[PDB]
């Protein structure tokens, strides 16, 4: 399902920063959630992701808490656990992560990686789906990440706006 207007990137080599951390993990396990859910879109698509430690991204990455300058507030623990904005310049692409929420790369209740993986499909341009099977489902949902791959949904979501 792609985003009404179909915004996308014009370029396919995008930057990313993560700008915070959150206590529950360790500034490494964060990054490799991160890191992963981006990979999973790389495998499907033409898009190179490349990590920037500093400065301004294409895609920016943070923890945040309730009210944070967007006029979207988070809303404390559970409920709307993270957004991102479609592609665009300035605010657009970026990704923001309830602060207030459990982290985790576990099975318990939210899994970094696999939120980031879903808000990462929006940053790129996708809309929910309807398929309860699909990453882009609109409501989170534990699956096995050891060994995690696009659910056939979702790479045929990116594959429609990027080949
Ligand atoms: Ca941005
Ligand atoms: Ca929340
Ligand atoms: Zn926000
Ligand atoms: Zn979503």
């Amino acid at each position: 399902m792609l985003t009404p207007g179909n915004p996308k990137w014009e370029r396919t080599n995008l930057t990313y920063r993560i700008r915070n951390y959150t206590p529950q993990l360790s500034e490494a396990e964060v990054e490799r959630a991160i890191k992963d859910a981006f990979e999973l879109w790389s495998v499907a698509s033409p898009l190179i992701f490349t990590r920037i430690s500093q400065g301004e991204a294409d895609i920016n990455i943070a923890f945040y808490q309730r009210d944070h300058g967007d006029n979207s507030p988070f809303d404390g623990p559970n409920g709307i656990l993270a957004h991102a904005f479609q592609p665009g310049q300035g605010i657009g692409g970026d990704a923001h992560f309830d602060a207030e929420e459990t982290w985790t790369n576990t099975s318990a209740n939210y899994n970094l990686f696999l939120v980031a993986a879903h808000e990462f499909g929006h940053s790129l341009g996708l809309a929910h789906s309807s398929d309860p099977g699909a990453l882009m489902y609109p409501n989170y949902a534990f699956r096995e990440t050891s060994n995690y791959s696009l659910p056939q949904d979702d790479i045929d979501g990116i594959q429609a706006i990027y080949g």
